[PDB]
């Protein structure tokens, strides 16, 4: 059946799943509200214009409770608390929980109560209870009644996972490390920070054989947009680089086919914006040590083509409700 | 003896090199002339102001072909041609060579047929015929007659081979690869780059065992100051994080004392500013996986320590002259 | 007749001249060479990768010695000196200097004794004997036999021009002044660099009246595109906001149709990346104080409005060619 | 008497102001107790390090509830209610209110019934019922019983102000328009963002005469400190560049020496750092038009300088209390 969305906070993430939903060709989904924290018009107005991806060209109207965008309109509120929600009297079915504020099973599962089937959170699952799934990872075993809050863990994750995946898959991973470098306790304007990063522990979450084989840290730099990931292992079957590169690209043209974007003309970040794959190789900075220390490049548009990930599981989702 | 010293190309190491020896508690070296583009008026600016290092306090004043700062002054001459200059005559012994135009052998040796006895490049050697030292890795190797023009490599390479250094000493490096992320043929104002690297080559010249196990990628980011490497080896001594960040920590206080800082505090690249070790390392950042894969981070002041590195060889080399 | 063009010089404003030039509904030009520092390679890249445009989509492939766009092709050669080129040979009507090096009538003409008939700069014109137009404010003058050498003036003239005149036509300028905030001697990446312009000056070359009426400073900022102007002038019918912006609008909608692109909605930088108009008003920001002091701030897209504007000249240039 | 203060809110102004009071050659103030939302370790960090300012060199130690500085100690509280505090038990005579906050006369008065008798707020006033002061420009209208809370205006106002001052008692300002460009609802890091400004007004307040007589509009750059006001007034008394530059420079050697700094060297942003003036002239940006519309574009270190004024106007507090 198509299912009833409601998107829970309208910042980068709900605004970008927004966008990338229209557009996408077909769809078992049917977005009917979206909670703020201002009014219908802040919203119409943040759904068009985007410092980022540029004017989001679609009719576009407002209105004091709603939001029109080429026909399909959708009924605005605003609620600090999941429990206050009317998502009940909505008949809302699945809610994206793009707030960042609730990512435990139990914050998130406010949401539930308040009336909702299912939650997904546009981030990592903090404690345990959740589903965490990675598109072109782990999405086969995606069960509806596994969970009651389901997560597409990071930006950091869907670019590192399907990585990981092929390499593994190939060469057979037994440890490695890796150091993602990406855009916005200090003036991060002037500095690069060093963060810790889940992404490598999370990967783990997709791919239970890299348990306790990954380990990544995290510096913070002033970029615009597009990221990267610096990913460092040690494998089982010695290769070369020539070959490596190989089985990233056949996996970019078929098992991971639009989710991996296989990449070997010399260029840059900005190049990178607004692309659809969540795990952009930059073939050309691929290096294989004695056979068997492969590094790997990876880029990654920050909010994007996560957003595409996170329309992509709400519709497995859809497909699959039970 | 007192060597004098004539400095080619007044620019970032220049000036830098100029500002580092002023302030020295001893030398033997005897600043007498700067070959500039412009005019010792642009040079006594660019030396008293400071878009990095701030304003330089100290008595500068100019004049139409000198500068004087604290009482010893210097000629300022202009000539884009070394075998023009007056090395000869104003008895130059050596010539900071700083303009990044002259650093192969026959290139960079202009300045001996123009009179000067020994030339040292502030960026790597091209080609064979130059020495390459980084102070703290090998500068015990150091002999006045093997090379007449000398190398003292790059920041990259001083931020990375005394880490090397240390861990190859104290575990034994197999193979290992890095990834710097340093600062300022497209807008890298708003991309961030990749780029080739040689520092990871240039190791293998002050440490002629790791040759050919290191292997580097570079990446411009749009930062202003401080720079990192991001370094991950397979050594043969199985080991733990807490005893790696133990022995870069002897190192620091010891064998490497001045040339390796051991922070643990929480800091972000501004706090790094005016560092004058060329190799800073972020214990908080080490991870060893299964015991034998290490990797370490350490952050660098792009020209600063350099710099200070820059004059130390000089410093060295009169020590040394035969 | 369709004239023959040939561009000197691929960097931005060659590279955006072509972009525009394609794509343009329709063209008495035909491009049939371009006169780089590079390969033909270099410049299909270039061409089709643009980190601040984006990826041009269009039908690119190079060769050894030429690129084809969309079918048309065009020869690509390498000489520094205009003087050499093979013009004449290829009977190259108008030549599009885009170097920034030949701005002094002599020096572009090197382009006329090369063989072609006409050149225009896409600079400001350096001494006297070229021939400035902005496109909508002086172009009814453009009289084919004027001059060999034509300048389009700069991004900031042709931002202001526009402006002024509207602001002149309705009220009558006494005396002003303004100041430009634009992007891209000093680390420009960590500071404002206040510097010199002329498109003050300037402007009185397309509107005689304004002559010694306007004076100007810019502001160098680290943005990435869009810019600035900053215009406060002093009129004789004395008005209120409403009224000043109610004239920008029609302007914008007839005269200036195109041209200036009149804005009411609240919005940033970002927001007119890739706007036609070379000039965009910002009604919200403009103030009238006691009836007599305008004051109007406008947007403009560094060098794409600019290229839509070069494109423009090189047109109404054929239209006219005698 | 050497009054006691206590500091409220340790961010960007707190941490400043506290740098700037130690480092005065003397002072009638003595700081007892600052309230932090975070504990006094992490207060001392904040302290020493900063990302702007450089780390700052004196003794500092902390403890669990307190901090010392060079052998002055201080009370470390949190409490995120003013009226929670200790300020009547700990003999609080001055408050500086540097949390953004409390800017109503009402709000800032929590501070009082808490038990202080006197409140500064180091930012604009809200509603009536607070004095505002522009040290150089009102201080001598200053008396004790006037207000209770009493406000040091804004960085732009006090840089604003001084040289409205000066041009006023000079020539006269009959009217102006003011535009600031300074650094840090969209990612301002990648815009150019217009937004309101009340420094115009603020003005009103310390020079009554110019009320009604002046406006502005700010536009936010993604430029890391100094920034800079564009002051455009059509005066009465007609002059020229060379004598309005006269009495700007005669007025930062005597009635605003301290206040404004007269630089007519060349120079940008980043040489203005940790300038105690809080609004520098730059003399050679310097415009008048047919002799009575002038223009002064005048730098000022956002919150340095301000600072500065902030620690001035507590000064003058002390050696006025009643």
């Amino acid at each position: 059946m198509t299912i009833r969305v409601a998107i829970n906070g309208f910042g980068r993430i709900g605004r970008n799943f927004l966008r990338c939903w229209f557009g996408r060709q077909n769809t078992d989904l049917e977005v009917v509200a979206i909670n703020n924290t201002s009014d219908a018009r802040t919203a119409a107005h943040l759904l068009e214009y985007d410092s980022v991806l540029g004017r989001f060209n679609a009719d576009i109207s407002y209105d004091e409770n709603s939001i029109t965008v080429n026909g399909k309109t959708m009924k605005i509120v605003c609620d600090r608390n999941p429990l206050n929600l009317p998502w009940k009297e909505w008949d809302i079915d699945l809610v994206i929980e793009s707030t960042g504020v609730f990512v435990t099973a139990e914050g998130a599962s406010k949401h539930i109560q308040a009336g909702a089937k299912k939650v997904l959170i546009t981030a990592p699952g903090k404690a345990e209870g959740v589903g965490t799934y990675v598109i072109g990872v782990n999405d086969s075993e995606y069960r509806h009644e596994d969970f009651a809050v389901i997560s597409n863990a990071s930006c950091t994750t869907n670019c590192l996972a399907p990585v990981a995946k092929v390499l593994h898959d190939n060469f057979g991973i037994i440890k490695g490390t890796m150091t993602t470098t990406h855009s916005y306790a200090r003036a991060a304007a002037v500095n690069i920070v060093p963060t810790t990063t889940g992404a490598a522990k999370a990967v783990a979450l997709v791919i239970p054989e890299l348990k306790g084989k990954l380990n990544g840290i995290a510096l913070r730099v002033p970029t615009p947009n597009v990221s990267v990931v610096d990913l460092v292992v040690q494998v089982e079957k010695p290769t070369i680089t020539e070959q490596v590169n190989e089985v990233l690209q056949k996996a970019s043209q078929t098992t991971m086919k639009g989710i991996i974007k296989y990449s070997d003309l010399p260029l840059v970040s900005s190049d990178f914006r607004g692309t659809d794959e969540s795990s952009i190789v930059d073939s050309s900075l691929t290096l294989v040590m004695d056979g068997d220390l492969v590094k790997v490049i990876a880029w990654y548009d920050n909010e994007w083509g996560y957003s595409q990930r996170v329309v992509d599981l709400a519709e497995l989702a859809a497909r699959k409700s039970g």
